[PDB]
């Protein structure tokens, strides 16, 4: 779908109305035909897709609006879809050429700092600028008021524009200050090129750089690149997040480039000697991040991975690298932030029908399309794995599941094969497949700050993004001939990342990798400093001050929930321990809370509750100085997007 | 718009029952559907995935009829075939609604073991254990997180052999885990069918021999509260007629000492009269403030305006249903033009017009022309005082006679007589009792709904929704009486009718406390018996959960109290009681919002967090939860709610 412009915020000695342009139903026929002929008017739009409603304000000729709620998308245009002609990630800033009819704000020059935000419902809010991309509120509300309105002008007195609104800045929910996206931000990406061409691996600077490589996978970012460098007498290290890839590295590399490599992962080490390494992000994290001198060349492969080992070894190297004498960090990947899936030459896409003996996320595969050859389908969850490999097993069709937790070897690795897996795939397994059967969703993590006492740390199913569309499609169509099934063409924009995931970063530098808060937090800054890697929310200083007051965690306890293998290790087990010590039951007895089994005889009363990380089926107690502690930093500013 | 069948939920037929989806629509094709009516789609399987425009959820066919729940369907029809089928049963006491089912569609059928092993049929085909534990309850064998079950009301509640025992329609929650469900039984399904499809309300019943509560369905202008009343004293009863406006309470006796010869009794806050006539006229309120059912005093009591979700009247039919028996009274009537189910229809009178873009006056996202309002005599509902004020202003600029009228604004701004356009909110209807030429509808009001929220206890939020079937009937209704009269509309959406929101419920304990000195247990009694009484509108039983909640909010200071109550606004009693609790911590209020006005005085030595029982709005203050009444309230969250799914 195109997002869809379903009414304007028009402008005046200011004030505004509103006026509503299109339903729901002309608003979902224009985005599937993108082709929009209604009369364009005013400087502010109110645009819709299917899923959110937000505000896009023309300047310069250029229709702006946030990326967090367009995305990728085009424009519903009277000449059918309009293409973005700006995408500015790292600014939550894209761009479309105004339609005719469309009038432009201009730039805010005289740089007043008395200004005025206009939300979706025409209200004009007075603001008071601070820095050069916020502005406190003369009067708090609640945030839920400003929702909708990302996108929408900040004004000076003279109705000249400083901005568009992207986020508001909360403080236990009240919304007391706002972020907005500058007008000489929108300037500076106006003159950015057409098509930066970043396929070429870089040559070795005198000085330190960071570059980007943006190329297919079999391209040969991760082996050819690296053989080339070492050619030229360079130490490089190779970083990937699959165990499973970076030992395949060796055999590969030995045979075809005539470079036994160093090899590094949790469950084998292999030192040759060589020039090249390759290691994954968390057994670089364990190996203490860079040695002293011993890499010039860092390449972070498939950089666009934002599970938390890779953005935390990402970050590692970024704050690390120059100081430990390396000239070059490459941040590669075939998939960057704001990229959309497009046709593969060598793989065809079908859409799944009704028609089909086998039941699939509301869509129906036929056997006639597995019963023999090598086929892959993507579920969203083990236990949809679980089922659907039941089910193919009792046609007796070959067919295994695979998932977290599970042995490798559950393969075959020839022969006929269904295999039914989670995206915990695309780690533990390189090899291709004839077909590719995609569910179209996924499991993520998401944190809701819900004042519960403090937060939750929920799972939820989503649509698949672009990143996750390109790569779970990726494994067909590799020097064969392939074919991609699918349940649905959507799309979630690419490259932002929850701010659980920051969360998870600050567990795993105290589970894993004898980190303080405080030494996570530089790492992590030093890759939210890095333009064109994923995005996400300014939330280091609030998570540094969680994991702060964490003190005194059970070791016993950590080790049991490390070796469990499952998320948040640290903070289960600091559950754990508070519960403990405080002699009480855990939240309640699923799986998560088994380190205390042994003590169920023994624990009563409410449990002292820190956080939420699932369903709490006990009463609960607020008096623990812990939950104290982490009720009060819930009061530190928090950016929210509205 | 119509319910709209979007994929089904396929069962095994034998062996291990399981299930699987199938999609059938997308958004696009549901949309259209839902416009149309019309359903090309053949049907099949028993379990129904179906969807409006604002959720979906299940329907199941059993005997031949597709059953869902009422507060997902409201009184829809269903895309069919041949176009929208209309509800064969429309059962709102029960939740549970029926179309018969088109061709295609297979039914389940009743059990016939009485196994209480049940089976929970969810949107996403997972099959749930569940242990029967009385008529229309079941625990599940694994308590779940609620949003688990969200969608799958409407779904079956099968037996081992795979047959039906009921569908499910709402989740019992402790502190957001479900741990039981409730379903409506199959056995009410079966009752209804054996039953007519059409009972008649449509006359003011005959008094009979011993005591009685019957419905009165009846258009406006039936003269429910002037003609019925005067029939019945004709024949030597005594009646007591209760309204929920004071201007239409005394407008009614004023009518009836005119034209119906009778001077009857007066009962409100304003204007007291006691003439001795078999005929008074009462507000709510003033019933309520007099202690209820004066023995021996009336035959016959009418509840007017009955469909009224305003927690005076509720309390008020409360009290006159647990009262009237032993009072003497042979009679209640409980009278409305718009009961519950019902649905706005066209009325010959009032020419409709949808309102567009064209015009001078913004208008909710539409436009109203000059044109349509510069003669003449207008009321246009806005949602809320705010924008009455700021419509009022921009209409007078344009050289028109504008006045604005909400809650805390006196009547007797509104010209008599003049040329005029009134901007008002929903308190015109019980403020002032004259027509209009036409009448413009934003279509949407201002309402609260409580959220269970645990942070730390309960949040009453105020919002805008869209109108129901009565608001927009009543809103409509100030124009065509008598007369030519026109509507214009910003929007045709109009959501189902006669349901309220728990907030309410709260809103009743609080008036009692706080105006009627009912303790919680006393008005637990006045709601139970409202809430046992079907057809009149439905809610939630939250009842012992408030009951609880008010029971711990003791020794009150009486200065505060006295303050919110005549300010006017909502929960005098709830938002004293915070203030109560602040002052004597002397910590400040959550916030300086006028809702905290009482404080204002104290602001200098206020200091600290706010020692927080429940949310009312916006926080900005720090808060603290160590206040033994925040733990009560805390300790109340415990308690079972249903909410439905
Ligand atoms: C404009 C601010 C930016 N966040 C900064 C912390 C920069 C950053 O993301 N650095 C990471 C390294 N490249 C930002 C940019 C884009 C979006 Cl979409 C932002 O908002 C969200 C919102 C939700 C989830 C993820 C990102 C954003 F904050
Ligand atoms: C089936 C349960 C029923 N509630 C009971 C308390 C009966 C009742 O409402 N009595 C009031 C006087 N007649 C019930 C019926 C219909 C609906 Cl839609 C129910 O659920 C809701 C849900 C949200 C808001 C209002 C009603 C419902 F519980």
């Amino acid at each position: 779908g195109s997002v869809v412009i379903v009414g304007r915020i028009i402008l005046s000695s200011i004030t505004a109305y509103s006026q509503q342009t299109r339903g729901l139903l002309g608003c979902i026929i224009t985005s599937l035909t993108g082709r929009d002929k209604n009369q364009v008017e005013g400087e502010v739009q109110v645009v819709s897709t299917a899923t959110q409603s937000f505000l896009a304000t023309c300047v310069n000729g250029v229709c702006w609006t946030v990326y967090h709620g367009a995305g990728s998308k085009t424009l519903a245009g009277p000449k059918g879809p309009i293409t973005q002609m700006y995408t500015n990630v790292d600014q939550d800033l894209v761009g479309w050429q105004a339609p005719p009819g469309a009038r432009s704000l201009t730039p805010c020059t005289c740089g007043s700092s008395d200004l005025y935000l206009v939300t979706r419902h025409a209200d004009v809010i007075p603001v008071r600028r601070r820095g050069d991309s916020r502005g406190s509120l003369l009067s708090p509300r609640p945030v839920s008021y400003l929702k909708g309105s990302s996108g929408g002008p900040l004004l000076c007195p003279s109705g000249h524009a400083v901005g568009i609104f992207r986020a508001a800045v909360c403080t236990r929910g009240v919304a007391k200050a706002v972020d907005f996206v500058p007008v000489e931000s929108m300037e500076t990406t106006m003159r950015s090129p057409v098509f930066t061409d970043n396929s070429s691996p870089p040559a070795v600077p005198q000085s330190f750089q960071v570059a980007h490589l943006h190329a297919p996978t079999g391209s040969g970012k991760s082996t050819k690149v690296p053989a080339a460098y070492a050619a030229q007498g360079y130490k490089v290290l190779v970083l990937n997040p699959s165990v499973a890839a970076t030992l395949g590295f060796g055999a590969y590399m030995s045979k075809a480039h005539g470079i036994d490599p160093n090899i590094r992962t949790g469950v084998r080490t292999i030192t040759t000697g060589a020039p090249v390494t390759y290691s994954t992000y968390g057994k670089f994290l364990a190996d203490g991040g860079c040695s002293g001198g011993a890499y010039d060349i860092i390449i972070c492969d498939e950089c666009h991975s934002t599970d938390s080992t890779t953005i935390l070894g990402i970050g590692t190297v970024l704050d690390q690298a120059e100081t430990a004498g390396a000239r070059l960090v490459v941040l590669a990947t075939a998939t960057p932030p704001g990229s959309v899936t497009v046709p593969h030459p060598n793989i065809e896409e079908v859409a799944l029908s009704n028609t089909g003996e086998i039941p699939f996320y509301g869509k129906a595969i036929p056997i006639e399309a597995i019963r023999g050859g090598r086929h892959l389908i993507f579920c969203h969850s083990k236990k949809k794995c679980d089922e659907l490999a039941a089910k193919l097993s009792g046609l007796g069709i070959n067919a295994v599941a695979y998932y977290r937790g599970l042995d490798v070897s559950v393969i075959p690795t020839i022969g006929d094969v269904v295999v039914v897996a989670t995206d915990a795939l695309m780690t533990g397994y390189t090899g291709d497949f004839d077909s590719v059967i995609d569910c179209n969703t996924c499991v993520t993590q998401t944190v809701d700050f819900s004042l519960d006492p403090t937060f939750t740390i929920e799972t939820t199913t989503v649509p698949q993004d672009a990143v996750s569309r390109s790569q779970r499609r990726g494994r067909t169509g590799r020097g064969r001939r392939g074919i991609y099934r699918f349940v649905t063409p959507g799309e979630r924009p690419s490259g932002m990342f929850d701010s659980s995931v920051l969360c998870e970063c600050y567990d795993a530098g105290c589970a894993w990798y004898e980190l303080t808060p405080a030494e996570t937090s530089v790492r992590l800054r030093a890759y939210l400093n890095t333009p064109g890697l994923p995005v996400c929310q300014d939330h280091l200083e609030f998570w540094e001050s969680v994991f702060t007051g964490l003190t005194h965690i059970d070791a016993h306890f950590l080790s049991q929930t490390k070796q469990a293998g499952d998320n948040f290790p640290y903070l289960v087990a600091y559950q754990a321990t508070v519960c403990a010590r405080a002699q009480a039951p855990p939240p309640s007895w699923d799986q998560m809370w088994k380190c205390l089994i042994r003590l169920k005889p023994t624990l009563h009363g409410p449990t002292p509750l820190l956080y939420r990380l699932g369903a709490v089926q006990n009463e609960v107690t607020l008096t623990h100085p812990i939950t104290k502690y982490i009720m009060a930093c819930m009061s530190a500013d928090l950016e929210v997007v509205t």
